[PDB]
């Protein structure tokens, strides 16, 4: 709003009797997210090499160059720290459902220093996830403007598409760290595939971890079962590699029956391909359009 309101998140309420242009976030998720949104943050933490929050090289719009340009904008992280984060004297600071690392005793303190809120999207849609945004930032004029331009990309992209429907599923796996990780559809991008009518494989008492036995975050594990089943094996997008990725799978016998592989139906979609935009829908629009 044009003046001091208030606003509530997931449970715990915030007034907002003055924020100044002085957006903060923890996580990276919402970094994108809020970056998506025309809504630079002027702190902010990073992860692995996702690209997106590298230099000039992997950006949608390109509002991030003003976060760096403040100097502000943290991109290591390792050893948290509260008084840390009271130096970068922060206002509004954002944090998501889930991260790399556990916010449960950061939550309280981040919030003594400043005025923390938490959103919840593993529980709502993308859409549901925007409107908040835009309510909470009070950005829905633009997420009317971004929204009608990607609508527009979203129907002939919906209709430019042809294929009958059936699930899909995405693993990851380094033979080096000789690890099996593979990434659920709670994420954000999991929901963001949903809107393009896409549909994501599920595994059942599965992505509770069978195999930590007990509960974990930011990713999830599997002893190998469902990897080698390809999950539902009507479908399977490498995330993990272009090219690399496929060798990889080749030299894994156990991949080798998954029906992705015998049909040659898998599309790289790279560490880039992390976010949808209507920018770099123009180069995942196309790239998964150059088989067909």
């Amino acid at each position: 709003a044009d003046w001091p309101r208030q606003i509530t998140d997931s449970r715990g309420t915030h007034t907002l009797e003055s924020q100044p242009q002085r957006i903060v976030s923890t996580s990276v998720t919402l970094t994108g997210s809020l970056l998506a949104i025309d809504a630079p943050v002027i702190a902010s933490g990073a992860t692995t090499p996702n690209n997106r929050v590298a230099d000039d090289q992997g950006f949608l719009r390109q509002w991030s160059k003003v976060a760096k340009e403040r100097k502000l904008q943290r991109l290591y992280i390792g050893e948290p720290s509260a008084e840390a984060v009271a130096a970068q004297m922060p206002d509004l600071i954002l944090i998501s459902a889930t991260g790399g690392d556990s916010a449960l005793a950061l939550y309280d303190q981040l919030s003594t220093i400043a005025p923390t809120l938490i959103i919840n999207y593993d529980d709502k849609s993308w859409q549901s996830l925007l409107t908040q945004l835009g309510e909470i930032t009070g950005h829905e004029k633009q997420a009317a403007e971004r929204i009608a331009q990607f609508d527009k990309q979203l129907a002939a992209a919906k209709e430019q598409i042809k294929l009958p429907p059936q699930p899909v599923t995405a693993i990851v796996y380094t033979a080096a760290a000789h690890s099996a990780n593979l990434w659920t559809p709670e994420s954000a991008q999991g929901q963001m595939l949903e809107q393009l009518g896409f549909t994501l494989a599920k595994l059942p008492a599965g992505l509770n971890a069978s195999q930590s036995q007990g509960k974990r975050h930011d990713i999830i594990q599997l002893g190998g079962e469902n990897l080698a089943a390809g999950l539902n094996g009507e479908s399977l997008f490498l995330f993990a590699g272009d090219q690399k990725d496929a060798d990889a799978i080749y030299a894994n016998p156990l991949l080798a029956h998954l029906p992705a592989v015998q049909n040659k139906q898998v599309y790289a979609l790279g560490t880039e391909t992390f976010r949808l935009d209507y920018y770099s829908a123009m180069q995942v629009l196309d790239r998964l359009k150059a088989l067909f």
